[PDB]
């Protein structure tokens, strides 16, 4: 009756989307980073930003492209990748720090890289308003509200980039069609 169905890399192997898996924007095809050609870097849980386009569907040659992302994406998968931390979480004490300790590594603009930090909490505040639907805001009693956490279980949305097998895989295409911002 409920046997989840799931589906399988080239390599004949099942795998976790929010682990270390990207789909080729031609195919659609679903593969393990080792299972591909010199991808070797860590992921942290739920961050897919990339453009991936396989050696089947770009003429034998990979095709990996790191996506530049905004604060809100970094938030979500700050609470994504905590809250795996047995309700709630402290945007000063748990959501702050470890933020600071992946901004040198997280895709983003140098002005949101070099930001200070109290312009950078302001920032953070605004964009947990501003995604109140991502983002429910929990306060203590008699205290200001300092608490987050995602309203739903899921990972971080990431817009999906389907290319048609004709179409060149120019970074000028995916920004033009698909209104993404591509790291350099
Ligand atoms: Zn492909
Ligand atoms: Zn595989």
């Amino acid at each position: 009756r409920v046997n989840e169905e799931q589906i399988y890399c080239y390599c004949g192997k099942p795998g976790k989307f929010d682990h270390n898996m990207l789909q080729c924007c031609k195919c659609r095809n679903w593969f393990h980073t080792q299972c591909m050609q010199n991808f070797k870097k860590k992921l942290l849980r739920g961050d897919m930003f990339f453009v991936f386009c396989c050696t089947v569907c770009n003429n034998g040659i990979e095709f990996v492209r790191r996506m530049q992302i905004e604060w809100v994406d970094v938030l979500h998968i700050a609470l994504y990748n905590l809250r795996k931390q047995h309700k709630y979480h402290h945007l000063l004490n748990d959501i702050w720090p470890f933020i600071l300790e992946q901004r040198h590594q997280l895709p983003i603009c140098e002005k949101w890289r070099t930001l200070p930090e109290t312009a950078l909490m302001e920032r953070l505040k605004q964009t947990l308003k501003d995604y109140s639907d991502r983002f429910v805001c929990g306060r203590e009693f008699k205290r200001a509200p300092a608490f987050y956490a995602l309203r739903h279980s899921g990972p971080p949305h990431i817009p999906k980039v389907f290319l048609e097998p004709h179409e060149e895989l120019s970074d000028e295409l995916l920004e033009k069609r698909f209104k993404l911002m591509l790291m350099p």
